[PDB]
């Protein structure tokens, strides 16, 4: 509903700094150091869709897909009540509690389908304070997480200016990338052209327990369309559930 007061945003910033010390930005799973990701069998995807008329009602979805076939083997959607509006840089405080609850519900119902990695709609370390929603989910669940964003977060001097759009033009095939370098010189993420018949890139960053190069290549391998299939299937389910709720 209402934008949070400065007292709340300060506490949220403090919480992000405390948790950021737990981010692991290298590979820690045997399949991640395999040239073909042999051993990777389950890739997760999450989405939260907010109802057009209601600032309280939302639908959170978790899917698990087989790898490499990308078939849905687990799905869960839930209507939830929002506690916070969208504020850029504080996305996790609007939705990460629902995602954690979705992972806990999977652990109770189908523990053998726990994903080995989760694609999250939104940034990881490409973030105002280096701790976006993909890092936040990763630290709370200890699952490997990848941040996949559909627009460029303009932090650390990153801009969607004419030079950025030129670089996008040079991305000519599915799988082409260019690095996102902050003013500090740090590599924050990668722009990725995710398939041959899309021109607007994805922006991929490390969430937790994965390296950037592995994060980018896996994201590419999950793309049948622009949006990686685990996120895409969670989107589809969240919106269908909202539709059926309003009657349709
Ligand atoms: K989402
Ligand atoms: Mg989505």
């Amino acid at each position: 509903a209402e934008r949070p007061p400065e007292e709340t945003l300060s506490l949220w910033k403090g919480e992000q700094a405390r948790l950021k010390a737990r981010v692991v930005d290298r590979d820690t799973e045997a399949w991640q150091r395999d040239p073909s990701f042999s051993g990777l069998q389950k890739v997760g995807g999450v989405d939260v869709s907010f109802v057009k008329g209601d600032s309280v009602r939302a639908c959170a979805s978790l899917v698990v897909l087989s790898y490499p076939e990308l078939k849905v083997v687990y799905e869960d959607s839930r209507m939830v009540g929002l506690k916070a509006p969208y504020v850029s840089g504080f996305l996790a405080f609007r939705e990460v509690p629902f995602l954690v609850e979705l992972v806990q519900r999977l652990q109770e119902k189908e523990p053998d389908l726990m994903p080995q990695v989760v694609l999250v709609d939104g940034n990881g370390v490409l973030h105002q304070r280096g701790f976006g929603v993909a890092c936040h989910l990763g630290v709370l669940t200890e699952l490997p997480c990848i941040g996949v964003a559909k627009k460029l977060l303009q932090v650390d001097g990153l801009e969607n200016n004419a030079l950025h759009k030129e670089k996008i033009v040079l991305l000519q095939a599915g799988g082409d990338t260019f690095p996102l370098i902050g003013s500090s010189g740090t590599v924050l993420g990668m722009a990725l052209r995710s398939h041959d018949h899309s021109t607007k890139p994805l922006y991929v960053s490390v969430g937790h327990r994965i390296s950037l190069e592995v994060a980018v290549r896996l994201t590419h391998h999950c793309c049948r369309f622009r949006i990686p299939e685990p996120i895409r299937q969670a989107d589809i389910r969240s919106r269908e559930y909202i539709r059926r709720t309003l009657g349709q």
